[PDB]
């Protein structure tokens, strides 16, 4: 009246092919590039900042750029304020590019319970996921306090940005996506829908690619379920290619019825009397007779399976997630794949609401330009240049 | 008087191929490449941000420019109309960008129950596509209440936008398309037509290339069908292969009448005394007699096969679909799949008539330029020219 | 049970079958054979 999927020993072979057991070839390491936290660490670093940013006014910073000229020209006449517009610029930019980012890299090392890597595993070769809601205790409650540890253009952005960092922190440490054990998922047939126990208890589970159930089997949607038939074919050659080898080593046949680095000459004489040196074959079942026999050497060809199972790879991996080469150098993240993997991930499982997705360019590029890029084109920028041509 | 069509072995046969079964190769993943969800969604972000500009008129902006530069100037001669409106400008085109798209993601990747998915699987492979019509629930119908959670110019786009996603949900949540089993395709010779069986209730069905019967058997019109003969010409020889080498790995052959990583000096010891060392054959009627014998290794090929499934694979789905790579690096849609593939889904299928087909550029780009070049020929866009130029 | 298998039960299976021979006849009953050979053809 219930038909279990998840516990199956099918499901938990194909598991263990993604941590490499069975055969491992140089196409398989791309898997390892779309799975560094890495991306989704560089989504939320735009959203504090810009969010940030959006708070000031005209208001504050025509009054502080009309205090600092004061004073400067109380310090001690066409080219004056052209000459001194142009440090005030330069050290409102720099000063907001000190005081942000060495508060954001707190937030985004420090530690959290959700984990992005335990997602992917979950899409790839089994198409669905389960999650667990948790409660979020008071020792991370305790540390908002330590994260709460002249100009006022600077003093609003410190608050917003304290309450901006508020509550993605409360929202980051409230899921956990149990790996691998421990977690039953199942299929009931009257009123169809699926079911997820974790320590007896009924839990969340999302569904993206239903696996279609032909009253005999389970098969899911997922990139390694299709692969899972070249890889064996290939596992099950390596295997006997040495089975071969191992018969063809005896220097003589017949028919019948301390060493790596050694002294290369008491190794030869250790070897030339080991039971290793020949090889007795006996076919007779006590009253038959041998009519004839011959000899030969096969070994099964290898090498040119492991040379096509890259290909294979590289090509299911490059189609299904449309990642784009540079030269190849560079492997990186498109626009298509962005959106395939991380719309399920911030709209469905996290309860992301205001955070969006991150741009295709903002995905490849270093922080230097990232940073200069996003002050460009924030409200702070677009009032500086309208106060400079008076 | 009526003849089955689906549930027959061959048409199961010619389903589970498309899974991924009997003979994967390099060329079969292109499939999943017109798979992706997509190009879909690319169409309906197209529909929602176009109807809202649509709303904006000449008296609004007109009136929130006036207001905004009397603002402004009464802050505090050639030249300051010309400083400050390339920041009303600016400021306008980034306020509705970071409003509309937002909330258009929320709408796109929420949860739905018409899969562009299994409408490919059906096309492919079958030829016909059968639908459901499904009641639209109460617990969605919530949803549109969290759903309805100065400048005149922004407060009615607001409305309009949320007017234009109120149809496109009560739309998109009420056709159920059912995957694989459990629907049932017959065919009538008195008054020929196809009727189709969803646990016993009669539903729609479509015809798209009708198959053809010759009295006996049925035959598709599906890019599958024609492959069907070659696919199994190379499964049952990858399997012949096999056969021969697991013959010729005994190191000598008569006629009669813990491995991978291990010690190298146990296994040999263990592998010396196997009844995998030799191989006896008997060829006697019990009463005859041998008159020669000869002896020979051969190997069908079957790497050669399998790459010629690959050219035929990408030829027979470059052709029938029309598909442009650019250089192979990537391979996108082009204006001749759209519309074979998206006509008789948007209109035929699914009942959304306002929708239109998505234009062959804006298929491959990124949103980035996706968006300007929408706000660029929109209404809105070319009011703010005529207000610049008095 | 064969393509992905255990490849020394499969080996122990193989061996045995009525697959592993060939056994031509060409007698009418009181002919002789007087020569032979063997080859392999395999048409392009």
């Amino acid at each position: 009246s219930a038909i279990p999927v998840h516990p199956t020993p099918a499901s938990v072979r194909l598991f263990e092919i993604l941590q490499g057991k069975y055969a491992y070839v140089q196409g398989q390491t791309i898997y390892a590039n779309l799975r560094n936290p890495g991306v989704f660490s560089r989504q939320v670093f735009t959203h504090l900042f810009k969010r940030a940013i959006s708070h000031c006014t005209y208001d504050d910073v025509l009054h502080d750029w009309n205090k600092f000229e004061a004073c400067i020209q109380k310090r001690w006449a066409s080219r004056f304020r052209e000459s001194t517009f142009e440090s005030w610029s330069t050290t409102m930019k720099l000063t907001v590019r000190d005081l942000l980012t060495t508060n954001i890299y707190r937030v985004l090392h420090s530690r959290s319970v959700l984990s992005y890597e335990r997602y992917v595993d979950w899409i790839c070769a089994t198409g669905m996921v389960p999650a667990v809601k948790k409660p979020i205790t008071q020792e991370l409650h305790s540390k908002i306090k330590s994260l709460r540890d002249h100009e006022r253009t600077i003093r609003s952005i410190g608050t917003e940005l304290y309450e901006a960092t508020k509550e993605i922190i409360e929202s980051l440490n409230s899921t956990f996506i149990p790996q691998f054990t421990e977690v039953t998922i199942e299929y009931l047939p009257r009123s169809d829908e699926y079911v997820a126990y974790y320590c007896g208890r009924r839990i969340r589970l999302h569904v993206l690619f239903p696996p279609a159930i032909f009253a005999g089997t389970v098969t899911f949607d997922s990139p390694v379920q299709r692969l899972y038939q070249n890889i064996f074919m290939c596992y099950r050659t390596l295997e006997h290619a040495k089975i071969c080898q191992l018969l063809n080593t005896a220097p003589l046949k017949a028919i019948v019825g301390d060493i790596l680095t050694g002294s290369t000459a008491s190794a030869i004489e250790k070897l030339f009397n080991s039971p290793s040196a020949s090889l007795g074959a006996r076919v007779s079942g006590h009253n038959e007779s041998i009519l004839n026999s011959f000899v030969s050497q096969y070994i099964p060809p290898s090498r040119e399976m492991t040379k096509d199972l890259t290909e294979l790879w590289e090509s299911e991996l490059f189609n299904t997630f449309k990642l784009t080469p540079v030269v190849r150098l560079y492997v990186r993240y498109s626009s298509d794949t962005i959106s395939i993997l991380l719309g399920p991930f911030t709209y469905l499982v996290a309860e992301l609401s205001p955070v969006e997705l991150v741009t295709d360019v903002y995905a490849t590029l270093g922080i230097v330009e990232i940073i200069d890029e996003l002050y460009r084109s924030s409200r702070l920028a677009i009032y500086i240049e309208d106060l400079g041509r008076k």
